[PDB]
């Protein structure tokens, strides 16, 4: 009985899991959008020069 | 990343050389073009002492 509350505890965190992963997946093409627009905005300034 | 961005830099800085190398060469075809007058300008006076 405890082992089967503790696989269902590991289901409830695995879910967690891929909550989180789905979390992070959007934040990091959030991050890479904004590292090309920063190297864009990096060149321009150069070209400014 | 970090040398993508200085790639996108010397690009930059190509475009610059580029526009830079046209205003030399426009100021010097004007100063071989003034230095000429100013020639027939000396040949004329020495002609007139």
């Amino acid at each position: 009985t405890t082992m089967r509350s503790d696989n269902q505890a590991l289901s409830a965190v695995q879910d967690a899991l891929g909550l989180g992963a789905a979390k992070v997946d959007t934040a990091y093409s959030g991050m890479e959008s904004a590292i090309e627009v920063v190297k864009e905005i990096k060149a321009k300034l150069v070209a400014a020069t």
